[PDB]
């Protein structure tokens, strides 16, 4: 299992646990060094638990599925929460089964229906350490009409910060302070598939992908990135998705 606590929580601190993290998640082998996941696990190592205490002092336990670090639900007291969708259906065969109740959400983990649920798009929701102190209060006292939003924002600190070398250290950069993600953020997010597919081609291509990828970067400008010499690959991205875990 995996933990982080946000009461003394550091840049640092923060950084320690995102590499935990990122440690916790099986690899094939390794691609220009950056490990590539594992495309089909059993159920009894499939599934690993991240715990998160806030500020007061409130826990949940959140399961994740290591081969796309995708998270599958929660756990507060002794109520499950699992996103709508057959993957989570799956998982809860495996964890929090001593939990008294289960509760199924209204939507599955994807960003287009959170956002729908939240009413809120992802760059208008803050993010930093205080937020995430405030999301964990907020699905630990589960208050349906506020979920989608802190969910956001729990799978932007955590899967997110682990694919992510640039969002980890943008996150955890804001300890006493939050910021809006800039759109080179939504970017990386969005394109964690097709960069993971086009990284794995590139490496039976003399490292030039087969199909370009469209990024924006810092400056906020629409960058067309082809081979793996480009920064994102070389000094960024932290983990590939199999290309047989997509399809
Ligand atoms: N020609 C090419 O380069 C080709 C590329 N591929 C690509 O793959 C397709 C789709 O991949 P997609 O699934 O969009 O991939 P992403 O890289 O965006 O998905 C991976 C991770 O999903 C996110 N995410 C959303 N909800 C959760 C959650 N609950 N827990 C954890 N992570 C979460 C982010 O992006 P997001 O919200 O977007 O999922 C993120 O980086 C594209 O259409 C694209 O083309 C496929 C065929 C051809």
């Amino acid at each position: 299992d995996v933990s982080f606590r946000l009461s003394g929580a550091t840049s640092s601190s923060y950084g320690v646990f995102i590499s935990n993290l990122r440690k916790a998640l099986p690899n094939e082998r390794k691609l220009y060094d950056i490990p590539l996941l594992r495309s089909s696990l059993p159920g009894s190592q499939r599934y690993a638990l991240i715990h998160l205490t806030n500020y007061a002092d409130e826990t949940i336990s959140v399961a994740i599925d290591v081969t796309n670090v995708y998270i599958m639900g929660y756990r507060a007291g002794d109520t499950s929460y699992f996103f709508n969708e057959a993957s989570a259906t799956e998982a809860a065969k495996y964890v929090f089964k001593d939990a008294m109740r289960k509760v199924t959400l209204p939507y599955s983990g994807n960003y287009e229906r959170l956002q729908t649920a939240a009413g809120k798009i992802r760059e208008n929701i803050p993010l930093g350490l205080p937020a995430l102190d405030s999301a964990i209060t907020t699905l630990f006292y589960y208050n349906a009409n506020s979920a989608a939003s802190a969910l956001m924002v729990l799978i932007q600190s955590t899967s997110e910060a682990a694919r992510y070398k640039f969002i980890e250290q943008q996150i955890g950069k804001r300890v006493d302070k939050t910021f809006l993600p800039s759109l080179a953020i939504i970017s990386l997010e969005n394109s964690w598939s097709a960069l993971s597919k086009q990284i794995q081609i590139a490496s039976t291509n003399n490292g030039q992908f087969e199909s370009p990828v469209v990024l924006i970067n810092a400056q906020n400008q629409r960058v067309t990135i082809t081979n793996v010499d480009a920064g994102v690959v070389t000094s960024n991205i932290a983990l590939l998705l199999n290309r047989n875990n997509m399809a």
